């Protein structure tokens, strides 16, 4: 399977700004929503789980073909709770009815991470809409309740290496978990709709006890009201994973440089991109445009 970017006819740079500016505008707009964490944190989420299907021994899955929009996938039972982000992204479909849906769902990560004050992660766009019959089947994306071998077996399929899955794990700072949708349930931090290191900072300064929460499942609680996830807690168990969650909880910019690198390694795997296709794109903020 080979499949190749091709940008949206005749747009440029100016065109996806715009794209951008009016998610990050309904992103401020509508900041009620789970209890005013706003939209952020269940759109980065739906962009990862858009690009986690992907395996890089037959190329099938990932971003390219904004499969998520089929009935399998919106379906999955990995992907509960995700509506939600679908259904803030279609006004902005709706308006701009030209962007792909892969770009659309991609974008909307990249946007919400920079709107949170994270790292500017460079994009680039030109992913095309394929058949229904493209569609992954449901079961590609990760358990919560397993242990760090798992964890890094299951990442060698989207080839990710020890330092990119803790990099991009640093994202389960935000938001919350919701025992409607997984299970489980909680926040993992006090900053949970800012993009800051404190995933790694929580890991090890709080003192977590294992406990069943009410739909039967194991999570690490903390005294100060925070969880953690059994594949979170995996990274100060594993030694190889436990030192650069010590790295990053050290030093807040290699972890946002890192997260940069592989976010958007992962909303690019399995495509190929043509030597003449455009740059990737650096988007402004509405703060670094007076908006
Ligand atoms: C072994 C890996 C992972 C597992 C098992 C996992 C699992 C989960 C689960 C169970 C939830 C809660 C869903 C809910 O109840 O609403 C969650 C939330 C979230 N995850 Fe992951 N995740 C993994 C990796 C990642 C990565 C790599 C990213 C992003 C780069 C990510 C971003 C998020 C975000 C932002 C939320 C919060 C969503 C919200 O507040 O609505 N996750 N994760």
């Amino acid at each position: 399977l080979v499949h190749v970017a091709s940008v949206e006819k005749g747009r440029s740079y100016e065109d996806f700004q715009k794209v951008y500016n009016a998610i990050a505008l309904k992103l401020r707009e509508d900041d009620e929503y789970d209890n005013y964490i706003g939209y952020g944190p269940v759109l980065v989420r739906l962009a990862w789980h858009i690009s986690g299907t992907w395996d890089k021994h037959d190329n099938t899955g990932g971003s390219y073909g904004g499969t998520y929009r089929f009935k399998k996938e919106f379906n999955d039972p990995s992907n509960a709770g995700l509506q939600n982000g679908f259904k803030f992204l279609e006004p902005i479909h709706k308006e701009f009815p030209w962007i792909s849906s892969g770009d659309l769902f991609s974008l909307g990560g990249v946007t919400a991470v920079q709107e949170m004050q994270g790292p500017k992660i460079p994009w680039r766009c030109g992913r095309v809409d394929t058949p229904e019959d493209t569609t992954p089947d449901n079961g590609r994306l990760p358990d919560a309740d397993k242990d760090a071998g798992y964890v890094r077996t299951f990442f060698q399929r989207l080839n990710m290496n020890d330092r990119e899955v803790v990099a991009l794990m640093g994202a389960h700072a935000l938001g919350k978990t919701h025992l409607k949708n997984s299970g489980y349930e909680g926040p993992g931090g006090a900053a949970n709709n800012v993009f800051t290191n404190e995933f790694y900072l929580n890991l090890l300064n709080e003192d977590w006890k294992l406990e069943k929460n009410d739909a039967n499942n194991e999570q690490w609680d903390s005294k100060s009201g925070y969880m953690m996830l059994p594949t979170d807690y995996s990274l100060i168990q594993d030694p190889k994973y436990l030192s650069i969650v010590k790295e990053y909880a050290n030093d807040q910019d290699k972890f946002f440089k890192d997260f940069s690198k592989a976010f958007e390694k992962l909303l690019e795997n399995g495509i190929t991109f043509p030597k003449d296709a455009p740059s990737p794109f650096i988007f402004k903020t509405l703060e670094e445009q007076g908006l």
